[PDB]
């Protein structure tokens, strides 16, 4: 509800023995999720905004964020009860989310 | 959801830019997001971890007191599981908050 | 049964044979079934009533005080939505407490 | 779940400004009914044991029980979450825990 915008907005997550790492977005659209990372990826900010990708990937076809930096979001939990009215819709606001999320752990120093 | 929490670790400590505080994702019942808070004479080394559930000050809000200098508050409950027994719900929530408690002093 | 309760009083008082405790039903949000009991010295006349929440004894367990002789426990929960904010739910399950301990003293 | 056993099994029920009165069976089948009385009601045990009937009354077609004694218990309300592996089974095991309130507001005295 209202208690959501009690915390920040992106919270930046690890557990213990485990070497991925997790985020929490509590702004709409809220969810969990998982953070990993690839050999591209080196940590600096790029010269332009964020600007990943959001699709389906693997088997079964699940959704997955690609910052296109080698930051990787996947294994959506969302935490909000709603149908988007309009999917495309919903979509661009996940993959906005995301891009803020990919640029808030670059930051994150 | 009522399962694909079961792919995170029950435990997952969390951190925000310009923030004091910290934060703590719950992902086996009772799930919940929850705020870590500190004491300002926080040792961290050790009984079992011992806390309580209350509402403490005047704000009126429910509190996890480690006992140990770590609280947790602001929970939000993420399960769909209705718990008609709340004679269950406070004592795992109390529960976890234990385990959550000695898992951060690390 | 989310809202079949509509139908039903807000509050019902209950009893039941060869028992010495009262029970109540409240059939708004947030629906619950609970125990009532009574200190010895319960006087029933009458500020507006502010109890409050609380785990007492040491039974582990989740009680009401009226604060004017009137106690609610052993709560069961009927409702079907889920709670994420505890903000508003145990602040209104004090406040429809604070309600049944009124509408009781009659 | 355990925590309804805390509970005696039948409660009988009384809301203010409200004429019909009210139960609660907190064993399996566990429900809230609306308990009331028409003409043929004196609240004397009857001779033999209680030996209702559960139906379907009024438009739109509602469970109802009959205690043929006058007493009647409606609007039920199911508390416990199962569907019931047998139908026929359910009503069964419903009426006699009616049949049992119905004895049991007639000795509350």
């Amino acid at each position: 509800n209202n208690i959501f915008n009690k915390y920040p907005t992106i919270i930046h997550g690890e557990a213990r023995g485990e070497n991925d790492e997790f985020v929490v977005h509590t702004r709409y659209p809220r969810f969990l999720a998982r953070k990993s990372f690839d050999d591209n990826f080196t940590g600096e900010m790029p010269a332009k905004p964020v600007n990943g990708e959001l699709g389906q990937i693997g088997e079964p076809r699940r959704l997955a964020y690609d910052s296109r930096l080698g930051l990787w979001l996947s294994d959506f939990i969302m935490l909000d009860n709603n149908k988007p009215k309009n999917m495309e819709d919903w979509l661009g606001q996940l993959k906005a989310a995301c891009d803020r999320i990919a640029a808030d752990d670059l930051m994150l120093n």
